[PDB]
């Protein structure tokens, strides 16, 4: 897999943020992860503050289907090269997903941040 650059735009909710990438606004669907929205806003607030904080924000797509039927591009966002995926259910502030159409590549990754929030019992845990 490969990072590429884009700008933020917009921070939309804990699982979709929208960017310019390739030098157009498109919106992008954070793979791998389920936030609330409760925990909700917190979950907002906290992707919000990843996002708008970063100098520098990265798309990597996976190996599977590159976007949802809302038109969604399906990715890992990094932040300033912090997964924010990872970052969310590291928090306790996101569960990790099921797999979706070949989308893997970072499962293990995240269900180990997940087995450790839980047993931190942090937010979502809690």
């Amino acid at each position: 897999l490969h990072k590429e650059p884009a700008t933020l735009i917009k921070a939309i909710d804990g699982d979709t943020v929208k960017l310019m990438y390739k030098g157009q606004p498109m919106t992008f669907r954070l793979l791998l992860v389920d936030t609330p929205e409760k925990y909700g806003p917190e979950a907002s607030a906290f992707k919000k503050k990843m996002v708008e904080n970063a100098k520098k924000i990265e798309v990597e797509f996976d190996k599977g289907q590159r976007t949802d039927k809302y038109g969604r591009g399906l990715a890992y966002i990094y932040a300033d090269g912090k997964m924010v995926n990872e970052a969310l259910v590291r928090q306790g502030l996101a569960k990790v997903a099921y797999v979706y159409k070949g989308n893997n590549t970072h499962e293990q990754l995240l269900r180990k941040a997940e087995a450790q929030a839980k047993k931190e019992k942090l937010n979502i845990w809690s």
